[PDB]
């Protein structure tokens, strides 16, 4: 439900480090 690169279908992933 909330993180930063993780899922496939709601809306966070991944996206720098």
């Amino acid at each position: 439900i909330a993180s930063a690169s993780c899922t496939t279908x709601i809306c966070t992933c991944s996206c720098s480090s």
